[PDB]
């Protein structure tokens, strides 16, 4: 993409696991991030599913510079602009639309949109994208689906998400067409509530180490 | 929606079950509709899958005022115009296209379009819709798929249809994102052939009661 | 389709099996085509997944006129125009986009695009298409998924592809909505490299024999 300094590819190749984060209380944003980074996980997807979403992104950006902070659940050109202004380094969407693809390519940060079918993948490719989110992974047909897609689209790379856990993330990471996976298991809800950042670091650490094959 | 008198939500929240009707003989339309209303089910989806489908919608619209009649299997603006002229109160489609979304938006009746993927859902949302049909429910991945597909979209409401039986509709109705389900067991062909309307009313009553709690 | 001299339907009703061909060495193209024809299979889908793909179509068109050669993995207008110019008698794509559909309808040869959802099916139907590819068939939910997707659309026919084999192709061919299936087992990569055309003719004859329903 002509206007992307940080390629989508670089974002997805930074690490094997990208935590899909849902921060309910702003205060938990930074400690959670530092907790994750401490465990070896740097690419953080802060989903726009809470009121403090945009503020948690800005906070993590200022206080945790090493973290590669981005926004998740970006659904339209305005949310994209909003997170871009708030310092998001990348944007991830559950699916794609033309208005979103357009505003993205014209923007400055990389967009890694989710797709479920090859028709959706083709729409994305028509806009020149090469990296995609495969969501929801299991529902879409999981590993087998990705293996089928690699036939007509050998150059395309994915980040499967949805139904991925330490019990199966290795099945996906093994595919050549898979660069990394998304998961929400790294940050247990109860964990933030209890201020158990220690646990979060162990999960992150275990995620990366278990990703070595 | 700006142009819709009746909200798509009102249609979906009128009752727990919306019958997906296939009536081949026009002479069975009205009594079948009254039988349904007698069982407590007043939102009737007559599918455009038979020759008399539209005439059936018109008859029910005129003769059964205690029922909210609409069209099913509406595939394009042409059919949307036809069912609207016929008196349909709402329109349901197996999936969606922009031409259909545009005609419905500018139209006067609510359209509850089906979707299988988040990109299809997002396209619908780009047109202002917030209520969708999840079809074919079972093939899309069932409750788990809907729980994932609905996850990043907290405000969206669905009406799952396809493979839904009395044996599993409670599993869907139990979902926070589900307002009602669509089922074709309330109007069995065999029962419609022998004019067994008492059986149809019972099926409606059981559907309504079996959905409680 | 007004602009297609040869209908999409005729392409799919030619035989029960359409080989999805991946040829890496141009010199193998002609003998391969002759071997398949000799086995009773003549609708050859040369996929655009190799550098010599287009020349292969040109050569087959030239040296094996009795075969109905076409292109697969056609992703956009440019490729559609390129294979059309090279002599392709039909085009197949993994999925569909509006630009590809518009260009195909304006063009001179039939496009049989893949779809996975009813919304994608409806988009294709908006452009007047009635024949589609169902890909990736198995990963999409197989026979059950196709039967559900086909439920509300009685006029459309399919060519399931993706994970189809002698073990299950009859399960698909048995469906009223299925005209034929696409498979790559008739031309194993090792057979091509070894120039083992007797084997290819055998697989073809066996494919045809085992499909009789």
């Amino acid at each position: 993409m002509k206007n992307w300094k940080t390629s989508a590819e670089s974002i997805l190749t930074t690490g094997p696991v990208v935590p899909v984060i849902v921060v309910k209380k702003l205060e938990h944003a930074v400690p959670m991030a530092k907790a994750l980074v401490a465990g070896g996980v740097r690419v953080l997807e802060v989903t726009l599913r809470t009121e403090c979403a945009v503020d948690a992104i800005r906070a993590i950006a200022k206080e945790v510079p090493e973290a590669i902070v981005g926004a998740g659940t970006v659904l339209n050109p305005q949310q994209l602009a909003e997170v871009t202004e708030a310092g998001a380094q990348f944007a991830i969407s559950p699916g794609l639309t033309e208005p979103l693809l357009k505003a993205a390519t014209e923007g400055t940060i990389p967009l890694i949109p989710g797709i479920s079918t090859v028709s959706e993948l083709m729409l994305g490719m028509d806009y020149g994208l090469k990296e995609f989110k495969f969501f929801p992974a299991e529902a879409n047909g999981g590993v087998k689906a990705l293996q089928a897609i690699a036939g007509p689209f050998s150059q395309v790379r994915f980040c499967p998400t949805g139904g991925i856990s330490p019990a199966n993330y290795r099945d996906y990471l093994a595919l050549k067409s898979v660069l990394c996976i998304g998961g929400s298991w790294l940050v247990p809800a109860d964990a933030l509530e209890a201020g158990d950042y220690d646990r979060i670091t162990k999960l992150a650490r275990e995620a990366v180490e278990g990703a070595k094959l």
